[PDB]
């Protein structure tokens, strides 16, 4: 199973590192996308014409007691983003349930619209089962996730403080 990392800053101050395990045995295509977005290895987005890379990306949406969402690398606000395959891809698995905090899952714009955007649950969110593909889990940095969850937000649930991925990649064992 792949491991990836985010080094998070909050208003340019390091908050620490979040490490994910990717369930590549369950949703390999979903996992490969996220993996490559962390490394930036696939280069330029096809429609977006911007790096397929989470580096400098924002957690643009935060909802206390629900989840924290980021990965919109091209717009920083939910409108943008693109998968490593060109555009979006198909929902691959509903096997992993949204039954805990700290699950990594694909944000989307309805059926079969998986791009670069992701969310980290902060409570059990079982109503998202069948609508979003769970593909990973936080293994360390849970306290950083809580710190993000607790940001004061604006009218669109966008943090007033910039919550930015300063560095990212894959942990090669």
């Amino acid at each position: 199973r792949p491991r990836c990392f985010f080094d998070i800053a909050i208003n340019n101050q390091p908050a620490g590192r979040v490490v994910f395990e990717l369930f590549s045995d369950v949703c390999p295509k979903t996992c490969e996308n996220f993996r490559c977005l962390c490394t930036g290895e696939k280069g330029t987005g096809k429609s977006t014409q911007k790096p397929l890379h989470y580096k400098s990306c924002l957690f643009h949406r935060v909802v206390k007691d629900f989840m924290v969402q980021g990965g919109d690398f091209s717009e920083g606000n939910g409108r943008g983003g693109e998968s490593i395959y060109g555009g979006f891809f198909e929902d691959e698995s509903f096997a992993v349930k949204h039954n805990a905090a700290f699950l990594l899952s694909m944000a989307n714009r309805g059926k079969d619209t998986n791009g670069s955007q992701f969310f980290i649950t902060t409570k059990p969110t079982p109503h998202l089962d069948g609508h979003h593909v769970v593909f990973g889990q936080v293994i360390s940095g849970q306290e950083v996730v809580r710190e993000i969850e607790n940001q004061k937000t604006d009218a669109a649930s966008k943090p007033f403080a910039e919550v930015r991925i300063l560095s990212c990649g894959e942990l090669i064992p």
